[PDB]
């Protein structure tokens, strides 16, 4: 997250880290035993870490837990990163409690101007590199049908949508992917892609929950 602000411990109860032996992607708790991330974000030998806010230093409240399913959705493009969602299976059920709680999916989709929540331990800067050790934080609009398409010509599909700032400085960015974007309790979008990070005119690019809920629910009855 470029631009954003420390959450709080554990004031992001749905956000989770994928671990392979380090945070490579973030994810959205959205029952005891189901997780939503980015296709894009898919390997093998991932490890759900829930309850988490420094991520390098064990502070109570987490729960770590092997995927035991890992899904991309059948239309996942790697190329346009079309249908860029992935559903993780825990290998048994996380134990709820205020600190690892589930984020609700969408009823409707969400318009132009709603603000959202989004929030990750991806790179905080727009030039370089660092990452952080606790949850990071950025309340970000979804931007008009016509601006997102301004900004990225023949790129982006109807299961995509923009937000952020056009100004520039604040963004999600690499590390943050998968992780959530929560618009009034809803999870609207998934991290997925950009150009660069926090540049002027290159707003962030998320996945389309709203798009998917029936994929979701029909995913998860027959697994
Ligand atoms: N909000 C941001 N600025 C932002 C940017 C990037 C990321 C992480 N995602 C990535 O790095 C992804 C994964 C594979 C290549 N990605 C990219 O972001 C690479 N760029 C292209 C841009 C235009 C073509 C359409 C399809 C997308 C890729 C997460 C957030
Ligand atoms: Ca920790």
């Amino acid at each position: 997250i470029v631009g954003g602000y420390t959450c709080g411990a554990n004031t992001v109860p749905y956000q989770v880290s994928l671990n392979s032996g380090y945070h490579f992607c973030g994810g959205s708790l959205i029952n005891s035993q189901w997780v939503v991330s980015a296709a894009h974000c898919y390997k093998s030998g991932i490890q759900v870490r829930l309850g988490e806010d420094n991520i390098n230093v064990v502070e109570g409240n987490e729960q770590f837990i092997s995927a035991s399913k890992s899904i991309v959705h059948p239309s996942y493009n790697s190329n346009t990163l079309n249908n860029d969602i992935m559903l993780i299976k825990l290998k048994s059920a996380a134990s709820l409690n205020s600190r690892v709680a589930s984020i609700s999916l969408p009823t409707s989709c969400a318009s132009a101007g709603t603000q959202c929540l989004i929030s990750g331990w991806g790179n905080t800067k727009s030039s370089g590199t660092s990452y952080p050790d606790v949850l990071k934080c950025l309340k970000a609009p979804i931007l008009s049908d016509s601006s997102c398409k301004s900004a990225y010509p023949g790129q982006i599909t109807s299961n995509m949508f923009c937000a952020g700032y056009l100004e520039g400085g604040k963004d999600s960015c690499q590390g943050d992917s998968g992780g959530p974007v929560v618009c009034s309790g809803k999870l609207q979008g998934i991290v997925s892609w950009g150009s660069g990070c926090a540049q002027k005119n290159k707003p962030g690019v998320y996945t389309k929950v709203c798009n998917y809920v029936s994929w979701i629910k029909q995913t998860i009855a027959s697994n």
